[PDB]
């Protein structure tokens, strides 16, 4: 059962490089009853995540765009993170997948400050690799 | 509902802070039906993790590792300055979904800031 968050992420991609999002497209990528999209897209509208453009179809409001873009950011940030601390590229996605839906934006924020702490220079992120060689 | 690990870990810690682990103690902590703790404890006893409830080398080994991973992820969140109130929640939610490879590096990363307070307060200033 995809989350209101999964939709917005999904509805985001289906809009990003697929014009706009049609209720059938959702019940596709998310792989769930096409009536579960209308049931949900109903609450998404109520939550100001998207409005329905007569004739054109569903589109995200600045809010939805915001929430959606932030989700995308969370995924890449977590991957950058796992990778920057030196984790088997193979694992990166695996772990990020498992954890991403279980972390507060507070952690996602401090993890950014963490990724920051390093990325700014290849040296400081070396000492990390030096400790890893044990 | 709690997984096999969640139980092992709970059995482990309880013995840690009381020496004993009672089904009631387990059920109360995990907020589950004691009947379920019972069903679990049987599976746990058959697969020889334990036998109040006592952990065998196996259960003891796994339990200690689960607790380490737990205390480590938390300590990690605290290190990078995460709201005291959110640490446990986030950790309880991500601890299971992180490979041991990731845990091992969170470890080295948790060590990086440990061998030099100049690094702990260094990040704090960037955040």
């Amino acid at each position: 059962t995809p989350s209101m968050e999964d939709y917005i992420e999904q509805i985001y991609m289906l809009i990003e490089e697929k014009g706009y999002a049609r209720v059938s497209d959702i019940a596709e990528a998310l792989a769930v009853h096409p009536s579960s999209v209308t049931k949900m897209v109903q609450k998404l509208d109520k939550d100001e995540y998207l409005i329905y453009e007569k004739y054109r179809g569903l589109v995200l409001t600045s809010k939805g765009k915001k929430i959606g873009k932030r989700l995308v950011y969370r995924h890449e940030l977590l991957e950058q993170f796992l990778r920057i601390i030196g984790v088997d590229e193979e694992k990166i996605y695996n772990d990020v997948e498992g954890i991403e839906h279980h972390l507060s934006w507070n952690s996602i924020d401090r993890i950014g400050d963490l990724v920051q702490y390093f990325e700014e220079d290849d040296a400081r992120k070396k000492d990390l690799k030096s400790i890893q060689k044990k």
